[PDB]
């Protein structure tokens, strides 16, 4: 299934962002799509977010986390919650989230990596999206 981090924040799968009454019952209406190959399933059921971006070291995932952080921002205002996926919610829409926890509780990156790595085990940012993690750190702090 999804995994649920925060009130607001799902951490999951594509099969996940293609089950519909999943989805559905859990609340959600906003689909935070971290991919460039995967597709939105349900346009005209959930509002939509594209990261248009590969699993690949040469993705600079961190130029795209305040854009981010402003769609999952905007559903927890709408008193809505969002699901964060990728193909396998595994490095691009885990490294997401570990970013967003960092900026929204003001984590530390070893914090917040804990907090979502407990909860979704197969959690494994590539090691360049974890460099970014680490500036990532870096710039909310300078």
């Amino acid at each position: 299934s999804p995994t649920q981090i925060f009130e607001h924040v799902f951490l999951g799968s594509e099969w996940n962002a293609s089950n519909l009454e999943d989805l559905q019952n859990r609340g959600v209406r906003y689909i935070l799509n971290v991919t460039r190959e995967i597709d939105n399933f349900f346009p005209g059921v959930f509002e939509y977010h594209n990261i248009r971006v590969y699993d690949e070291e040469a993705t600079d995932l961190l130029a795209y986390w305040n854009d981010t952080y402003k769609f999952i921002s905007k559903a927890k205002k709408h008193g809505s919650k969002c699901l964060v996926h990728s193909k396998m919610g595994v490095s691009r829409s885990a490294s997401t989230v570990i970013a967003y926890a960092m900026k929204e509780y003001g984590w530390n990156l070893d914090r917040a990596y804990d907090y979502v790595k407990e909860r979704r085990t197969v959690t494994k940012p590539n090691p360049s999206f974890m460099r970014q993690l680490e500036e990532y750190q870096g710039i909310l702090l300078a």
